[PDB]
């Protein structure tokens, strides 16, 4: 799995591959690992099972409403719940969320991390797409969308756990 | 074990073998691992114990009624419960359900997977039945029922955990 | 431990050895691992501790009453309870039950297995007794009672966890 | 640790060594691992910590009262509780109890075992004392008390986890 | 795999199945695991690879010639070599050899075992074929060949690693 | 990796994918894992390193010369050398060879296996290609060449260690 | 396995059971684990495979000849060889040897141990037979031979790895 | 560690970071992991200890001389030696070599791999530098040298086992 | 991560690096791991997730209020709550707090440690910063602020989990 | 095992216990683990097998001759031989030697250690005897002989691997 | 253990502690872990056994003479031998050598590391001594000898495996 988000020219674009692997066999190749939350204002990507992510996204949606759409506050509060709530604590997944100004990686270990760069990624192929994205951001004038398509494509080329069927969303 | 579902010409067929294994010994060769749910409109197969399957199918039936027969919604909600409910959380069977338009693999790990092809399978011999089904779907005009019959026979021939006693249900 | 059930010409016989092992030492050699339940119409054997067996058999007795002596129904409902009930879930014995027409292996993992043959067995020595039983069933005209005695003896001869002190019950 | 009980000439005698080991160092050499329960009518020995045994003995005392002093019934009921009660289930120890007519080994796994002989033993050195006791019972006319002293002494000689400071009680 | 030898009425017969398994898949179903050595006077079967078996049988043939056809001596000497020789020490197959009077199980661990019964077996399904053979030998007047045929069929039915394609040799 | 051989109506075809994986990253996607040996009469494929394969194929070539093109003899002698030779013993590739009449899987564990069917395969994706191949062989009139191409494609689609860049050789 | 030696009234008697176990199945029940060496003057027992013991006994025989029949010296020199010789060092077994005046336990770790008592034993059931032997030696006037028969019999009763078919030799 | 090689416009450039890590501490930050062989015509990079690499490079130099400067042949022959030579087989490292027309990754497992692209990399940070290099090669007109500097720099940013002190060589 | 506190001549300074590591990749390099609590009189740093830290610091703030700014009392009560509270028990961050007179390391294992020196540190790089800090405290006249900056730099230079982006707070 | 050496006022005394343990059973209680070497001028004790000790002591004797009784030189050269010699390298005993002026602990790992105090010890119980010895050396006027006896007794009292049967040698 | 080398003003100084630890007990506190080689022109320290160190230093001395005192060449060649030579390959000490211009850490894993700073260290406490040395070198004008003295004291204070008894050598 590879989820990548890139911000450039006031646009934030997030992409995700579509491969679902069980052991060493591909069960599905067109998975949609990127969704939209907060009334189409927040991008949300996930590395993990659908049900786990959905339950977490539900709690995240709630947090967004409760704290007036404050992404930073919502992310921290979700991390807290995910960490202590007996239910969510059993969920295994890694999240990547972002609006037009902030990006956060959130984990079940109480982590809320905003990389100090215009790009971030998670999943087994995350670092590959990220390296590519950082390269394109610093040496081309390509748009956020194009960088994501190209970086994700390169990640799929290298990682056996990530494919080339990329789904892209934007806010 | 091998459970295979094939969709063709608006018809959906599911087949399952009958072998039950404990360690290295075959305990039973005529198990029924396939049933019909949702008033005969849904096919359901399982890799696992009878009690686990029944407990899960009962919750699935409820999900179907609650969400107006929406297989996609019902599968997702069942997966969420399987992950949170302390009772279901102990059940370890692997499920395969389908109707005329969709197919879903559901696991106790919150996984809800719909392969992007007209065939899907679970169990130790699943991939063999699947490879055979794909080959037949793409190179013959055989019906969904004919393909399931022929694919299951091959899986039972290759996998030591799958036999040739097949039960078939159709919708 | 070896528990064996053989049915031949309307007669159903169950035999169990008496060896109780702790680590690598025999603590008792005359244990009774077989009994009659449901007003003398059901044969019940177990591979495990006596307290576990007693609690499970009591629940089985209740199921038999609630479902009007239906062995199949009773066995399935016991397995579902065994799998969901907070108390029973701690019980780890392996059970083998039979009446004049059906035979079921029941486990704490939700298993309810009826072998598709006229003999069934559980315990470390089960497979050996089963092999001997099938050989006699298919190549001699010996009665179920004789077969069980002879098969159990051979199992105790081969398995270090099974002895030759056999208890037999018939229905 | 070694706990041994021997019955001979209407007398039941139980002995236990006094060694308490932590890692490879002896912390105490005069431990009292044998107590009297049921108003001085039942002998009770234990391999394990004092607190664990005490809590179990308390529950055993209760069971004895509840079932009219029936040792067999009391032992089975304790085994059941020890197995399922969330509290006792956390206790780690092995028990050896006996009155003037019955002897039972009881474990946290629901086991209630009465050896088919006039002797029984538990603990790391149990089998050594037992072998000795069986030898003396079958080849001498020594009293139960003397057999216990000699057998325990031999166990202490052989096992590094059992010493020669023997405490003996009788009913 | 299952290799069974039965001695009866001065006649010795050895049978072997034909299944070859890699992981969970059957690679071949008609393997020949039984041969004749020592000028047609010795039966030899193996659980393991062809190259290993052949290398071992060649050394065994030499041992037979050297010790004047003494199966007992030849088996012991082969076992010693298998244990010391750096070349043979790498071979891991399990062997079963027999003539009109003796039977020996030989392993690379210096084991040379002659069971004290007129039947012996090796391989994953050996004990099942053995239990069946013992039952038939003690309850029928069937020949060594008939018993091997019937016992092997049963072993192949129970063991997922043994099939029904049997090769039989006799001396 | 997937190497597949299919024989139909006198034509023998071998196909192999081109993916080279190190850990979880693809290092090359156009590898040649199939070649012709013995003056163009023998098909040879391998799952492993190229240096291992070259050394083994060279020894195989020698065996073919020494035994006058006898594939069976050559395969067996190669396996014996592979198992005993101090040099070859360090080689861990898995081989698959075939001529116009025979097919053999050869391993460093002394295995020499000829499947009893008109198709054989090795490598992580072998079973999938095999299942697809058998399905097409038994339910279509497609040639060996077409079957291999189609089966290899399906194997690369399912297995994350096998890609779709196929090399084919025929005899 | 259980090997026991007892000295009393100028007579040294050594006994051994006959059970040979592979996993949890008895392959042979009349094994002869006690031999005579040094021209019928030295008793030699072994826990381990036949070939290993034989090779060690051969080297022991040699040592006895070399050092003029000095059992003590022969045992020490064998221990040295067993420890350093590349061949013997691969042998896995435990030995128990004795003449009319000395008893020694010898291991592949360079151990040569003479217990300070008139009895010694090795094997899984060794301590059980030893405890019994010590009991009979100190409380009866039974002969060495009878003590061995009774102690071994008791060991077979307790240990699942030792049986009641005892072979006895004397010097 | 990260070693990257890029070919563009008839120029082949190889770079390597300078970090040497022991546990979780940096012992050196200006390591030179890239050398020149074959009379300054071949680039050679290594992930592993200095001595191991040096010994391998020595053998590689020899192979280059022996086969007339044929990089492909030299690499294969080194792989063979590294695989079987008792000395080299003990060496633990991964190599990356290249001239102006070919690039090869060589391992101690007999692997000789030429990626099908104008870039290749090894070491823990290899895939990160590679992803970046592939991005720059396909979307900019930067020289091989600049791509290497930028890609390596990005790898150092991401991987904790790779730093920013890059050594670059060219042929 | 490295968090360091140094006190010299009434001045207490705390510094923390900014590297956030997931596995072996740096996700962020400018994290703020140090803050001021208790109305600007308490320095607080942490090695762990931000959500864990926030929850713990909030509880610490409460303790400070309840115990009238008594750092010792507050630290001890926080540790007791951390150890017993069902919520906090899931929090695994390591804390370091200090005011103008005391310094305490607090963990989820009930630890409350005040080093007996004028410097303290936590995190993977703590010991390195501590060593450097003590060296400067004892052999120079540098202020606490200068020492922290210099020590933190050296820690980031040696530890792969600590970087050079330092945040400093003083009281 | 415990071996202790104490030197006080020109007198050097070495004591060793006599317990020999195999697993968790005492096989002998009167072993001699201490001897005199170098014409009665060197005290030598060991924790290990007797064969290992004898071979090592013989080599030590040779070193003492070759280096003119220089204990330091002899101990170092023995350690170097122990570490490089193909034979000695298989020996795993731990040695303790001393003369009227020096004391050395020698191991197969090349260790040559002379404690900087007037007492030294090896074996599982060494530290206990050492603690007791130092206490008596520093707070009483007891002789070396008395101290060793008293310290060894206390060590045997605390350690389950050390008994109270002490052998003493003096120089 | 802690061995530290510091170069300053053309003077090179190496210091080492004297603690020797076995398990959790200090066996000696005045060990000499630092020596002078190459006619007093080279400093050599070690973390490991005396025999190992001496054997390695002897080979190092030879390397120095052979390569005309070239420390860099000698270190590399020693590392190669340590890796190939069957005798040295068993030595496991860690080495630290230096002269007026260079410093090298040498390991049995073929590692030859020269840190890019005027200080280096090995052993459990190395990093602490190193952090202290770097701090002093960059913030004072203290000599190499003064810094080593002060840094070693600090390392001994922090590490439980390093003490305050330091030996210092200079060149
Ligand atoms: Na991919
Ligand atoms: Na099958
Ligand atoms: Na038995
Ligand atoms: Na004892
Ligand atoms: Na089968
Ligand atoms: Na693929
Ligand atoms: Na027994
Ligand atoms: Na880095
Ligand atoms: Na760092
Ligand atoms: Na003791
Ligand atoms: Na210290």
């Amino acid at each position: 799995t590879t989820i990548l988000v890139v911000r450039r020219n006031g646009q934030t674009v997030m992409g995700g591959d579509g491969q679902v692997t069980f052991g060493s066999t591909v069960l599905k190749g067109n998975a949609r690992k990127v969704r939209k939350l907060g009334e189409g204002k927040v991008l949300a990507g996930f590395a993990g099972s659908v049900a786990d992510a959905m339950t977490l996204f539900d709690r995240f949606e709630a947090k967004l409403r409760e704290w007036g759409g404050n992404l930073t506050k919502a992310a921290v509060e979700l991390a807290k719940d995910w960490r202590t709530d007996r239910v969510l604590r059993r969920l295994e997944a890694l999240l990547l969320v972002a609006d037009k100004e902030n990006i956060f990686i959130i984990s079940g270990n109480g982590e809320v991390i905003q990389p100090d760069d215009d790009a971030a990624a998670i999943g087994s192929g995350g670092p590959y797409a990220l390296a590519a994205a950082k390269a394109l951001l610093r040496n081309t004038d390509l748009s956020a969308r194009e960088i994501v398509e190209k970086a994700m494509t390169i990640a799929g080329e290298i990682c056996i756990y990530t494919n080339q069927n990329i789904v892209i969303e934007e806010v």
